[PDB]
Formats: C-alpha cells, structure tokens, sequence
C-alpha cells in the first residue's frame, strides 16, 4: 500500500531493486479520475505517435506534469481580506468544472426561452420582438438567467486562471529552462524572429524571478556554470540579470505571464465565451453561440466530430476540387447551352442564368450541387434539339462526376476517419497489454510464470510507482538522499535515462537463481 | 414460505424475459379490445429471428452515438433558425395568396419546427423550401446560408450517421474474427499457444480435444458435486476443497502434462 518498488539500472552495471515510501495524499491524487484521465491520454499519444527513442523522456516530463499537477491540487485542497480572497479562488478552483457544466445548462435554459420570441410590426414600421408566453414568468426568468450566465462565466475564467494556468506557466518555465541549460538557445543560437515564443520569452531571462512554477531554482546558477568558460561569465551574467559581486558571502515578469496566458488557447475560448455573454446582454439571441460550447464539453460529441476534423484538410480540398469541376461545368455552358438557361415563365421578361459567366457559376454552384440530378433537373429539356445527344452527356457526366462521385468521396472520408480512428485505439490498447511499458519486454517472457505478466507490470516495471519515485526523489533533500538515491537524481539533473530498465530486468538478470 | 415466496416473485417481476413476455400477453389482451393491436406483436421478429437480431446489433452498437449526433443535428439547425429568424424572415412566406401570407418564420418556435420538418427531409435543404433570393440585397448571404445548411446538415451530419451504422457492422465483424483467431490459435485453460504443441502433428488438437478439454472440466466439476463427499478420493477431495474456498489456482496455468515431462515422454 505505501511501500514503493521500481527497477533501475545501477552503476553496478546491473538491476537493482529500490525500495521506498509512498504516501496516501500522493497515492488519492494518483487514483484521481482526472489523473487518471491524463494518464490515459498521454498514454495512448505515447503509444500511437512517440517513437521509442524520446519515450522515456516524455514519459519523464509526463511525470513532471501530473506532480505539479497533484500538487496544485494539494495546495486548493480544503482542511483578513486575504483569507477571504484565497478562500474564494480555492472553492472556484475546486468546482471549476461544476461551473463549466452549470454555464452549459444556463445556455440551455436561456435558448429554450428564446424559442417563444414573437415578430411584430406593431408595438406589444420598425419591427418588434417580444415573447409571447401566457405563464408571464419566463421574461423575468430570462433576465435572471442571463445575468446569471455571465456571472457565471466571470468564475469559469477566474477559476481557469487560478486552476489551469499555474500548469502552463510551469510547463513554458520547464521548457525555457531545459533549453537555456542543455541547449544553449539564447547562449549560441537564438531564434530567427519565426520562433515567436522564444522572441516573446527573451523577456523573463533578465527577471529576477524567472522560475517561479518549475522547482528548480538553481537553473540560473547551472547554466552560468556551463556557459561562463565558452560565452564569458560577465555576458551571461548580463544576461541572466544576476551580479557576481553578491556571491562573495516584478513587472517584466507579470508581463511575460500575461502574454503567455493570452497566447493560451482555452484561456482565449473562455475569454471569447464572456464577450459573448456580454453581448447577450445588448441582444439575447447573442446566447445561442454558447451552444456551440457542447462540442467541448460533451466528450462523445468531441469524439463523434473527431470524425469530421481528421479528414478536414482533404474535405476542404476535395470541396475546392468540387468548385473546379462545376467551373469547368460552368464553361462548357457558358460557351455552347446558354439557350437552355432561361428560367423565366413570362416570354416577355427572360430571366437568363447563364448570359453572365460568374452569374452562370453561382447558378451552378447553387443549384446543381443541391439537386437530386443535378443541373438538368434545373435547365430547360433538350428533347428535339440540336445539341440534344451533347446536353444528355453533359447532364449525366454532371450527375455522375459531382453528385454520386464527389459526395461518395466526402462519406467515405467521413467513414474512413472513423475507421482510422477505431484502428489506431484498439492498436494502441493492444501494444500496451501485449508489451511493458518501461522495459519494452514482451508478455511471452514473463507469461511463464501464472499471471507473470500481470505481477511484472503492477510491481515491478509500474510506471505510477516510477512517478512516485520521482515526486519521492524531488521532495526529497538531496544531503538525505541514499546512495542509490542519489545516484538516480545526477542522472535525473543531467537528463540521462540511461538508469530506465530496457530490454531487461530483475528476472531477466536472476531466472537462473530465481527459478 | 411466504417472504420466500414474495422475493421470489419479485426477482421474477424484475426479470426483462418475464416482462417482455407479461407485455406481449397484455397487448394480445388488448387485441381483442381492438384487433389493430395485434400489430405490435410484429415487433416480435426481432427478438426471435437471430438473423434480424444481428443486422439490427449494428444499429445498436452506436445507438448512443446515434442519439447524441441526433441532438447535434437539432442544435445545428436551431442556429440556423436564428440566423433566419434574425435576417431572412421574408424569404419564408409559405402562401400562393397574397391577401392571406403564410409566414412560417415571424414565430420563433413556428420558424424552427418549419426547419426541422422540411429542411432536414429535402433533398438540398431549406433552400429548396424557401422563397427565391434572386434579384436581392441579402443573395450572397441567403445563398452562403442554403450552401452551408445543404452542406453540414444533408450532407456532413448524415454521413455521419451512416458511417456510424457501417463502422458497427465493421467492429462486430473484427470483433467475432479477433475471438475466432484467439480461440483457435490459443488454449483455454493453460494459454499455451498452438505453436508449442504443433511440434506433434495434429498436436494442438489432441490436446484441446483430450488433455485440456473444457467440456471435460465442466464435466468433472459437475461429477465432483455429484459425488459424495466421503466417496470422493485423494485428488477428488483435494480439488473439492480448492472449489468450496473457491481457489482456482488448480487449474493448470502455462505449463501441462507434455511441458512438465517431455524430457521422458520424447
Ligand atoms: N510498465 C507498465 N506499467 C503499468 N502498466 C503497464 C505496463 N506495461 C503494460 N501495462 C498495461 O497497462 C495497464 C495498466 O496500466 C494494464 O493493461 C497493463 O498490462
Ligand atoms: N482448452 C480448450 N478446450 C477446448 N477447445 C479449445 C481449447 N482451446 C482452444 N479450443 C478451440 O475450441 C474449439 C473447440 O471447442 C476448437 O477450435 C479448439 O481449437
Ligand atoms: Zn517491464
Ligand atoms: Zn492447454
């Protein structure tokens, strides 16, 4: 229950099993379903598009991710005006999602009063519109609603702002870290002005509180370290806005901070979410643009419109090459059945559709797509005519080229996707059960043994227990650690995974013994 | 043994068999009330034919997905009735009259029914149903209104509903051919794949057949409970035991006869 178990390569050259202390804070906010939920994710994008080379080191940061998320989640855990204030952001945090779904209904009930709006020239010739309900409540109820939903959209962005940015802002800060110290961006290289976060990021090296989010506080001081010698300690000093002379015994940053948050994408959802809130208020049918926000929250509608949005840019192309085509259609009218566009009962008024070439183009973008025919459902018969045989081949190329073949190949894209999608998560969900995840040993070796596999990987190769012991390793002090210990933090301070487990472990090392 | 008996009747009175079966007699009941009622017993055929239960196990495979792009569909086209209520209120007079107009969008419930009844079953959409834009201030946003509506409605939204039906067929197929290829590729009761006992000819199916048969299991549990317990012998009783603490762990589990002893059968 608390007692942990991973297997590392240890500078022995050989497996060595660690034993550590999990605790039950840690181990409840790992069982939590949104962990949970995260976990599954990164696990199915790890297994569907990582290669086995960056593996470990996304599954490295993946753990990094859930800790300080874990954390935050610790820190707005519930047991003068300031405790009323981090009182108040701590609830909003806790029921972020509860708001998120209480707006959702908000949306709902005002649009199902929306339904009874009624247009009238008179008042209740500049129209009026009124609703025309004989309860004579649901105005009143309406208005309640309303203000309700734009305050309730004013804490989903303060709540976002207090649950969800914290993590971002950590994971931008990780990522600047990582590539000053072992990349030595700014150092030698710089972006080229197409890298515009890392242009936007030039502005928190100078801050004196550049890691505010990431634990590592020493960064600065490591990357002086490795750079002085080759860059001069003076320009990276400079540059990093720390002095040397003090070692002998912030606006920019919220200005950064903000520019990320801005930059974020779901902060930019939410803040168009409140605009348009706002806007309900100057006119209510404004509101139904937060039924659009069901795609987002309803996860199976997110999952059915994963359909249409993984074969969007052939959909789009394939609706651009549908335009060629009713152009070059649209030509060939143009120039040689002009006298069969006439869709004008009365003979002394002709209303010609195709006497105009872009005229000609949208009757035929219009109409010919729509109909169950095509154009010659829609243009005069050419029954005892001149061009009789040539109109018959065109109409029936149209209908055959456009309408059958050129909609079969947006349902089948459609159908495809589908498809495609079903494959790559039952692939997925069958690489993981059939192969370990930190080892990459497959389940034949360890099937062996009656419920081998299923040992290994809860114990032995547990990739939770390995995040464990990496949350253990930095709450842990570093004069505390042990040799094993602190063997694995260097090797975690420099980036090297080499302690990982892989092709091997304990019983592959001691079967002879063992068995 | 009355509370016996009333508990009883009460897992009876909640067993889906039994109230498909008390429903099917009361609506015969009803059918001499009114003989028309004697259709709803055609629903039968789906619950008997077990070709009609498969062909509709696709549609039922993603009836909630079903559902939901259903309630998709129906918010779609509230934004479209809107957009119409809102700009295009002129375009829906629905009257050959002129002294008496039908306006089928001056209501904002009349406007989205109107939607959802004609819009949804035309061929090319509400365009079809309304009233021409030639000649007119708003035709390019009337015309990017029907194009868009044809589009994501007729088109997109149910070629998602059909893709859904064939997608169920699709999975069922792989599902049945995924456990026909695992049950015959892989033993039951030990796990042990075909390829080590195939080394035999016909190795794999004497052993599925004779050493790790199922239906000899079953046969043997069933032998075993009808056996006294003072007759049982030494491996019976053993085994007995095991199965009244109900622990499987007797089963034989990625080894068997020719693994433990295959240095001296050959
Ligand atoms: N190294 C691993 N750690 C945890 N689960 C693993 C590992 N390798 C495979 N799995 C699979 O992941 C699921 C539980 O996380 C199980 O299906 C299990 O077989
Ligand atoms: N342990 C088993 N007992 C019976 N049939 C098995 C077993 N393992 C696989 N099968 C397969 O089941 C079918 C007969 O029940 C055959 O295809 C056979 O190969
Ligand atoms: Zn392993
Ligand atoms: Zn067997």
């Amino acid at each position: 229950p608390y007692l942990g178990r991973i297997e590392i390569m240890g500078a022995s050259r050989r497996i060595e099993r660690i034993y550590f202390e999990i605790s039950e804070t840690n181990r409840a906010q790992w069982e939590m379903p949104q962990v949970k939920e995260s976990k599954r994710q990164f696990i199915f994008d790890v297994v569907n598009e990582g290669g086995e080379a960056e593996k470990m080191e996304l599954f490295v940061s993946f753990c990094e991710d859930t800790i300080f998320e874990m954390q935050i989640a610790a820190q707005i855990s519930e047991p003068e005006l300031e405790v009323q204030r981090v009182k108040f952001l701590n609830y909003l945090s806790r029921n972020f999602y509860t708001l998120r779904f209480l707006a959702l209904f908000l949306a709902f009930a005002i649009n199902f009063i929306l339904l009874f709006y009624k247009v009238s020239d008179s008042p209740p010739n500049m129209v009026y519109y009124f609703l025309e309900e004989s309860t004579g409540y649901m105005e009143p109820a309406l208005w309640c609603l309303s203000l309700l939903h734009t305050l309730v959209a004013f804490l989903c962005i303060i709540g976002y702002n207090c649950l969800k940015v914290p993590l971002v802002i950590f994971k931008r800060e990780k990522e600047l870290a990582r590539k000053l110290e072992f990349d030595g961006l700014y150092i030698t290289e710089q972006p080229g002005d197409d890298d515009v976060k890392g242009q936007w990021d030039r502005l928190v090296l100078n801050t004196p509180s550049f890691p505010s989010n990431y634990w590592d506080k020493f960064v600065k001081r490591k990357v002086l370290d490795k750079h002085g010698d080759i860059f001069g300690r003076e320009r990276i000093a400079e540059l990093l806005g720390m002095d040397l002379a003090s070692l002998e015994i912030d606006v920019k940053y919220q200005i950064w901070k903000f520019g990320v948050i801005f930059t974020d994408n779901s902060f930019l959802y939410l803040g168009w979410y409140m605009v348009m809130s706002l806007l309900g208020h100057y006119n209510n049918f404004f509101f139904a643009a937060h039924l659009l926000d069901i795609a987002m929250g309803v996860k199976t509608l997110r999952t059915i419109l994963s359909s249409v949005t993984h074969n969007g840019k052939q959909l789009v192309m394939t609706v651009g090459l549908l335009a060629v085509v009713v152009y070059l259609y649209t030509v060939v009218a143009f120039n040689f059945f002009r006298k069969f566009y006439n869709k004008s009962e009365d003979e002394d008024e002709p209303d010609m559709k195709c006497d105009d070439m872009m005229t000609c183009y949208l009757f035929h973008m219009y109409v010919g797509v729509r109909a169950g025919g095509g154009i010659g459902d829609e243009i005069e018969d050419p029954a005892g005519d001149e061009y009789e045989l040539y109109r018959v081949v065109f109409d029936i190329t149209f209908f055959f080229f456009v309408i059958v073949i050129l909609l079969a190949i947006i349902q089948g894209l459609i159908i495809d996707a589908f498809g495609e999608l079903r494959d790559q998560q039952e692939q997925v969900k069958e690489d993981m059960e059939t192969k370990c995840f930190i080892c990459g040993i497959g389940s034949d070796y360890f099937d062996t043994t009656p419920h081998g596999f299923e040992t290994h990987t809860l114990e032995e190769h547990n990739l939770a227990n390995y995040m464990f012991f990496l949350m253990y390793l930095i709450n842990k002090d570093e004069t505390e650690h042990t040799g094993q210990e602190s063997y694995v933090w260097k090797m975690y301070q420099e980036r090297c995974w080499d302690f990982f487990p892989a092709g091997d472990c304990f019983r592959k090392q001691y079967e002879d013994q063992l068995s």
